[PDB]
């Protein structure tokens, strides 16, 4: 029907922007440490602490099967990645101390990220 491609506009529309974001937070992460899923036969126990792991790729996946219907689907999944991450990993861990940096340098792109689905619509 008509209003359903122009919804799927609006769905196609939110992906990309959502993409330019997700190229942008991955380059606040040059070591690669939440490029993957944190892997299970390396981390046997990593599923009694963490019940909803994420991930880049993992997002990116999501992303290309246009997954995300809003902004905030988005967020929850990169916030995943943090939180999980610096629960799991201590306080004087290089893992704990890149998902600190990814957050204090994803917040300047997530802000106008919200800016721009706003005024776009
Ligand atoms: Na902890």
């Amino acid at each position: 029907s008509m209003e359903q491609v122009a919804m799927e506009l609006r769905l196609t529309e939110l992906t990309r922007l959502l993409r330019s974001v997700l190229d942008q937070l991955q380059d606040k992460d040059p070591a690669r440490i939440f490029a993957q899923p944190v892997s299970l036969k390396e981390v046997p126990d990593y599923l009694d602490h963490i019940k909803h792991p994420m991930d880049f790729a993992t997002m990116r996946k999501r992303l290309e099967a246009q997954g995300y219907k809003n902004l905030h689907e988005f967020e929850e999944d990169f916030d995943l990645i943090i939180d999980n991450c610096m629960k799991y990993n201590a306080r004087d861990t290089v893992f704990y101390r890149a998902a600190v940096r990814l957050r204090d340098q994803g917040g300047v792109v997530l802000r106008q990220a919200r800016r721009e689905v706003d005024s776009i619509g």
